């Protein structure tokens, strides 16, 4: 899939970046982050979700039903942060918060 032309509003710069983020907890490198793998993720950034918050999380960006995070979902939890779709302070605004990728630029 083209990321650049998907997410308009991001450089290519801030996608690379996001890029990075998603490689370094994709632990297994099959394109994907998993709930174990994001159970991980989360608990590494300090802020640890339980078992079906970290399902929840998974479930509101996971648009083509893998059941796992693919680089696009990612990229849509940047998408929702920068328009303000998130629930406060839930598990998706914490994530994009303590990624330290600003996109409220
Ligand atoms: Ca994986």
């Amino acid at each position: 899939f083209n990321p650049y032309t998907e997410f308009k509003e991001f450089s290519r710069k801030q996608i690379k970046d996001m890029e990075k983020m998603f490689k370094q907890y994709d632990a297994g490198r099959d394109g994907f982050i998993d709930l174990m793998e994001l159970k991980l993720m989360m608990e590494k950034l300090g802020a640890p979700q339980t078992h079906l918050g970290l399902k929840n999380m998974i479930k509101e960006v996971d648009e083509d039903f893998d059941s796992k995070l693919s680089f696009r979902a990612f990229l849509l939890i940047f998408r929702k942060a920068a328009a303000g779709e998130l629930q406060e302070d839930s598990g998706l605004c914490v994530l994009a918060r303590l990624s330290e990728i600003d996109v409220s630029s």
